[PDB]
């Protein structure tokens, strides 16, 4: 998939939050099992790189770009986009919380980890997602193909920086 297919590329992005998500999901049980051991420290690594660097341009994709022209089209989703724009803080303060962890997780591998802040994390992503990917359906119905080849040029130009 490409940025030519924005709407595919929005999924593509929801596929790697899903992976990540059954990450953390595991990871209390696995750390209890196993202890804070090198696979645990090179997961939270790469899932710290996504959700601190990948994600929040993903967010940017939705509230600049893909947003604005769903509504455009489907002035329908507007309560829906509002309360998504009001997830998206929640799911940065739900990610700072992990991300605090697994600093804790780092300077001291005897260290338990807040399996709530986990938990509420992989929630935040579940409800989130849920009621996000519907519009990404009322876009593909909606949306002109010209239009959506357009925000996808900008998309592509915000990962060189
Ligand atoms: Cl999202
Ligand atoms: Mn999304
Ligand atoms: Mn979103």
């Amino acid at each position: 998939v490409t940025f030519a297919e924005p709407i595919e590329m929005l999924y593509a992005c929801h596929g790697k939050v899903r992976r990540f998500c059954g990450q953390v999901a595991m990871l209390s049980d696995y750390i209890a099992e196993n202890g804070c051991n090198q696979i645990v420290l090179q997961t939270i690594r790469q899932i710290a790189q996504y959700f601190n660097v990948a994600a929040p341009l993903h967010h940017e994709d939705e509230e600049e770009n893909f947003f604005p022209l769903l509504l455009q089209y489907a002035p329908q989703a507007q309560e829906s986009v509002d309360e998504l724009l009001r997830q998206h803080i929640g799911l940065h303060d739900n990610w700072a919380a992990v991300s605090a962890e697994f600093a804790k997780l780092e300077a001291d591998n005897a260290y338990v980890p807040d399996e709530e802040a986990f938990k509420r994390f992989v929630a935040g992503y579940d409800v989130h997602l849920a009621i996000e990917e519907p519009l990404f359906d009322m876009g593909n119905t909606f949306i002109p193909k010209e239009k959506l080849t357009e925000i996808g040029e900008i998309m592509a130009a915000r990962r060189r920086k």
